[PDB]
């Protein structure tokens, strides 16, 4: 459809928001590659998806494997028209309790992976390309034991605000999705290893958001779709928070 | 492509500029559209331009009473509203210390108060899962000078979508707002003056201001609004999506 | 005495915040002139500030008084350097019963009897001089059937941004404080008028507070006079808000 | 003498803003701890400031140094009623020029060693104690060439909403000061060795604020001070931006 004859990268697109966002990319006719460090869930993820969907084996923090996973790219397809950065992860700290591992483990996926994957997509990315990066509420909010994961996720919307200008000349635009809670293996892991403990987290998060359910990760999926299509001409910087209002209120 | 049939839209101020771009998109994705505008000739070349099942009524967002009209109108020709977007508004300048009590009163009651009226009119035709699109703009969130007024009642609009989310849970209507950059239109060129040279050198002036260097078609406001009218939207609610060129966003 | 000899005009001096402020702008060593629609609340409050503090009973509202008010202050002090446009209120009504007198009255006081406040104080204020204008974290918020107090006070804040702009000349800074929730009688009549009703709705608000209590009008009235002091000098079109971390988080 | 009684550490106090906040805040009788790399501005800057102004040879991204640092407060003064994370930096490099240690540079000095200061700082900080973060404007807004720089910034203003429910049973309050274009010599060396290239450079950013001037580093000072102060207790997670209007126009 709108997406046919464009080319589209989504890293982390094994599971979750990636994986649904990979799909309604691949269902408006672009052809996409996805981005999974572990190869069954890849392996999974390219054969639920079908429709011409390309699985890459990289890590987005490790510089190497970017350049790798651009350079299938290039020998491919040869360009990239649409990049969606949604390779990234939470963990909790409270102050007091903050490791420099988590601080560093945080920031080097959500901040700094998403810094070189854009750098490095560049190349391929033609004048008129669109580059999505996800973002979060957390990034606009203050959680308990939530502060590393937040400030990444502001560094996230920042950066796109500079790169309107660094990318003007090519014409390339940058603009951020921050979703509100989106029911995803991730969200869920953050309400423990037992089955109640993820079940209870889910449902509390859900009665934090004004419409009173958790996301389906296709809703977030169609705000990507509407931001990689050529309807989005005129954003550019923008953030649109997809969240049921939770942030909004 | 059929993303809104069998819907129905109604686009206040929809004869020129934005709010005819957004009925003519929301048209083209097989939504039934209404319109309206102050002056019958416009009106009536607009739904002539459009066709496609577009119904037209004169009035005034503004007028009471021509609120209770047109919705009564929409009652028993179409019979519900599922999309509504609140375009009718304008800009005019005055600086501090040069500001009327007339440039004030206008300003707010098309801007604002026609917005909460036009809002809580329409709600007994929507049903569950509406979408409605308030029109803000930039100027709420930046400051230009001679624009006070203007930019103030921009911000208003924007936040009433914030309590409206709540006070909208129960129905199910979920509220948002576009808010334009510098978009070509007659309003935005009008701004510049009144004489052809004058005009045309505050839109060359406001591209320069803007980063990608141009002006939006009115069509890619609409884009916008499309997509705030379809269930794709369907987790957004209260959110403010602002298509600048990045103006507002540096 | 960072105000000593400074002349200050407090709308709506009378009571919560205004009073407050008028309190301690006075204080410091400001001359304060503070106004009030009723006549025997004005006179209450001019005995207990004493300090020098003027009353004049005069309507935001009402143009006429406007004029009369600013007429008292260059027959009497000759100049205005502070100007805090304090007078303002909150009503409740939610979508669908909101009656066009409900929103006329919050507008006019909120916002267009500011705008006229500012404007007719010009031609006292010198070059330096410090505008505050009283805002709310409602106008950035959600709070249901608050859409209407939500938007003025969101109006009053967009004023600010473009009068940076329009008073440049002037030498005028303008800026914004936006008060959470503040143990006031305006606030308390929102609770009702019985005494156990007002017990029960601060409590709730209090409870709302990340820091779990309500602002005493002292804690708002410091934001103001460091506004209108000179270490405010590189501060123009900003809003400072002073609500116990509530909106922030 | 506000401050008086009180022990206040700035980190980065031997120049610019942190030299002019230690100058306001012990002018307040605050007893201030001053940090700095190099000996010789330590050593001046503790001389010029003379008033009992302590200074300490330290490195906020040494995790040994902020030990010892704390160590020496708690050995002398014994507690910390406030913070001021001060010590940072920006450097320019555009989008395909981004060096993996420049990012690196950035976030360690801006975010990382801003986390470790405060989660060091904490057992010495008593209840009611006032912690000030270092922002920008850049945080918030997009400069070509300074996207790493604006992400850190950013990624600080986050982090003060989250820990206001981290701290809020230790009752320590966390604000940020969002400096606009300050004339010192980190903004002056912006603009590059050449002498008339830091002339043109600072006349060009004075330009670009709508007062039309840089700030003095005491105008920053000022809000830090306030902030410091009792008047901020209402005042929690929220961000004060002094900047002539640049951002908020
Ligand atoms: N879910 C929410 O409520 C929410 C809200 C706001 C923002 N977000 C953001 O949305 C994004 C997706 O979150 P999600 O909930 O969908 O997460 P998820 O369910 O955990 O899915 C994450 C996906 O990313 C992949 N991945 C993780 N680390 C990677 C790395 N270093 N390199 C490459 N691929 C990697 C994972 O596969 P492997 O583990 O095999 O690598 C998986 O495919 C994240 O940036 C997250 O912060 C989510
Ligand atoms: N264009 C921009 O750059 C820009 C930027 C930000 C926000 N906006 C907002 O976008 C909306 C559209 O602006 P525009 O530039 O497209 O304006 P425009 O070119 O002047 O078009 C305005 C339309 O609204 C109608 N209208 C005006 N007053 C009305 C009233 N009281 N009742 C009913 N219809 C009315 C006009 O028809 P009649 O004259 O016949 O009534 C016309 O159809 C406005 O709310 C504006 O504030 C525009
Ligand atoms: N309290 C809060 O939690 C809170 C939070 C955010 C913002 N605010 C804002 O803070 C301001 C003060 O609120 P407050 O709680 O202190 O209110 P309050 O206790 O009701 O005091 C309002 C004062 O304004 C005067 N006043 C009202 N309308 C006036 C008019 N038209 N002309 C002249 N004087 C007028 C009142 O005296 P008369 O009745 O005698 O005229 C009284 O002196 C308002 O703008 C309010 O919206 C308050
Ligand atoms: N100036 C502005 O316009 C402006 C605007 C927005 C934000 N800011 C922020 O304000 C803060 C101060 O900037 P400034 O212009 O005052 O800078 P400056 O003139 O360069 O002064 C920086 C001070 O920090 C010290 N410092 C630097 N790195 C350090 C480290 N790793 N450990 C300890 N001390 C260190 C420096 O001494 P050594 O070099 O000897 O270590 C010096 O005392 C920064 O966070 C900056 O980003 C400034």
């Amino acid at each position: 459809k709108r997406l046919e004859g464009k080319v589209a990268l989504v890293t982390g697109g094994t599971s979750g928001i990636g994986l649904a966002t990979a799909k309604d990319l691949a269902a408006q006719g672009a052809r996409v590659i996805i981005t999974g460090r572990r190869q069954a869930e890849l392996d999974q993820a390219v054969a639920a998806l079908g429709q011409g969907v390309r699985g890459v084996r990289s890590d987005v923090t490790r510089s190497a494997d970017l350049d790798a996973l651009f350079e299938t790219i290039r020998a491919t397809e040869g360009r990239l028209d649409i990049l969606f950065t949604n390779a990234g992860g939470a963990s909790m700290a409270a102050l007091g309790e903050i490791s420099e591992q988590h601080f560093d483990d945080t920031f080097e996926r959500n901040v700094k992976a998403v810094v070189f994957t854009v750098q490095k997509a560049l190349p391929l990315m033609p004048q008129g390309a669109s580059i999505i990066l996800n973002g979060a509420i957390k990034g606009s909010t203050g959680t308990q034991a939530f502060s590393i994961y937040g400030a990444s996720k502001a560094a996230v919307r920042a950066l796109a605000r500079s790169w309107v200008l660094d990318l003007k000349e090519r014409g390339i635009r940058v603009n951020v999705v921050s979703p509100g809670s989106t029911r995803t293996i991730g969200l869920a892991e953050l309400g423990g290893d037992t089955q109640e403990g993820q079940d209870g987290t889910l449902a509390y998060l859900a009665s934090l958001v004004p419409i009173g359910r958790l996301a389906d990760p296709s809703e977030i999926a169609k705000v990507v779709s509407f931001l990689a299509s050529d309807d989005s001409s005129f954003i550019n910087g923008a953030e649109i928070t997809a969240d049921g209002g939770q942030a909004q209120v």
